[PDB]
Parts: structure tokens; C-alpha cells; sequence
């Protein structure tokens, strides 16, 4: 039905619209210390700590597959890269503070994106 290709339509230009909005995101890790998965063989108990793992491969994967179906369900995943990091980290740590500032430059990029996506629609 018509309306089938007007959503199909619609979550494509929304997936074109994360895409600069995940690239972005990603600039502000130049370290890149976020974009790749904690590895389970060299931290092998994170899963007693961490629940939801998370990385910017996982998301660009998910999104690639147009599995991100409103701006809500992908601030839910780059809050758990950032989230994961801080908990399992101690606040003195390269990685903690590292978190603390892409939250921050990320805040930026997803106010904007927030406005392109209602002003698109
Ligand atoms: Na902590």
C-alpha cells in the first residue's frame, strides 16, 4: 500500500538524517575509544556490571539495517556508551572523563538534530 511506502519513506530520511548525526557523534572521539565493543575475553566480567554493552560500530550497524525508528531509540543507545563507560570507570580515569566530555560535545550535535527532524518531519 501507498502508506507502507510513505513510512518507508519516512524512516529512510530519517536514517539518512543519524547517519550525519552518528558521524558527527563519533568526530568528538578522536581517541576512538568508543568505537569498537569492551572486548569479554579482555575484560571478562563486565556483564556483571554492564547490562545494555554498547559501541559506535554496534549503532552503525543497527542503523544500517534502518532499525532506529524515532531519534528517542538512538539517544538510547549513545546514552549507554556513555552511561557504561562512566559506571564501570572510576572518575579519575582517562576513559570516565572521556565520557563526561562526549556527552557534552554530543549535546550539541543532538540539539540540531532534534530540530531537522521535526522540521522535516
Ligand atoms: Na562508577
Amino acid at each position: 500500500s501507498m502508506e507502507q511506502v510513505a513510512m518507508e519513506l519516512r524512516l529512510t530520511e530519517l536514517t539518512r538524517l543519524l547517519r550525519s548525526v552518528l558521524d558527527q557523534l563519533q568526530d568528538k572521539d578522536p581517541a576512538r575509544i568508543f568505537a569498537q565493543p569492551v572486548s569479554l575475553k579482555e575484560v571478562p566480567d563486565y556483564l556483571d556490571h554492564i547490562k545494555h554493552p554498547m559501541d559506535f560500530a554496534t549503532m552503525r550497524k543497527r542503523l544500517e539495517a534502518q532499525g532506529y525508528k524515532n531519534l528517542h531509540e538512538f539517544e538510547e543507545d549513545f546514552d549507554l556508551i556513555i552511561d557504561n563507560c562512566m559506571k564501570y570507570n572510576a572518575r579519575d580515569t582517562v576513559f570516565y572523563r572521556a565520557a563526561v566530555r562526549l556527552r557534552d560535545q554530543g549535546g550539541v550535535v543532538l540539539r540540531q538534530a532534534r530540530r531537522e527532524v521535526d522540521s522535516i518531519g
